[PDB]
């Protein structure tokens, strides 16, 4: 059963989805999100949702290229689908609107560090709960 | 006239738009593809871009026009995020160099121009971001 890390981060919360048995929570090139992790999502959207702060949806992937492999669909796309795809489940969960303020798409520049060495691992998604200062920031950007 | 660079600097680096005084929208509704004229834009934009050691970021933009069941589906999110990286194909297409990008971003209608209602049709956009070395490192050494 997979759980949430939360800590803090010179940006505000940060929101990270562990598995214990180290075990990918996508399969690889898919943006679905597994029942585990659906119902994990959903579950953390009311308390968001008490917490006045925005959001920001991150999109990970591991380093395994497209054919092409930039020119055309790529990890780029993949993340931001999988940003999208657990935004969708905690809508689902009952997220406020207006409480997203940006969807991310990282691909494997935002590599993990102490989670082994299998890249498989990267194959996820995380959030940040946005203070005042990241927000303003982002905003006027 | 043939648009222009509106150049100003942002929190996490230097921020890129590209204005037209002929005020076509980058992109027609509800669609993700790039108009033949912003192409041409970025396509000139990508050997400059490859000139400087820093990475970029890219974001798209929608009007305020919501879709069909709100953001229970797809949404000014989805399609937001799926304009930016419709933004970056064009790049490559040019001639970016590989590992130029750090960041793709859906910023979905939260972010209309400067001085239009969020309803504009050319709020339908992307805008480019040269990260500083800060933002670069808080995002890869994170
Ligand atoms: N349960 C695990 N530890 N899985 C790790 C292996 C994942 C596998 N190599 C993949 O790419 O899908
Ligand atoms: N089904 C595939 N095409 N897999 C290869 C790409 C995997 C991709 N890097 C990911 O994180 O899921
Ligand atoms: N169901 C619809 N017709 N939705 C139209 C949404 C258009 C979207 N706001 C855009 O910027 O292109």
């Amino acid at each position: 059963r997979p759980h949430l890390k939360i800590d803090l981060v010179q940006e505000g919360l940060r929101i990270q989805i562990i598995d214990s048995q180290n075990r990918p929570m996508f399969k690889t090139g898919s943006a679905e999100v597994e029942p585990y992790m659906r119902d994990i999502l959903r579950a953390i959207a009311p308390v968001l949702n008490g917490i006045p702060n925005r959001i920001s949806l991150a999109g990970h992937t591991d380093d395994f290229p497209y054919a092409n492999g930039e020119k055309g669909y790529s990890n780029w796309e993949l993340s931001a689908d999988r940003a999208n795809a657990s935004r969708r489940e905690l809508v689902a969960g009952g997220l406020d609107n207006g409480k997203v303020l940006r969807v991310v798409g990282m691909a494997a520049t935002m590599r993990l560090s102490d989670r082994g060495p299998d890249d498989a691992i990267n194959r996820r998604i995380s959030l940040l709960v946005l203070n005042k200062q990241a927000e303003q920031a982002i905003l006027h950007h």
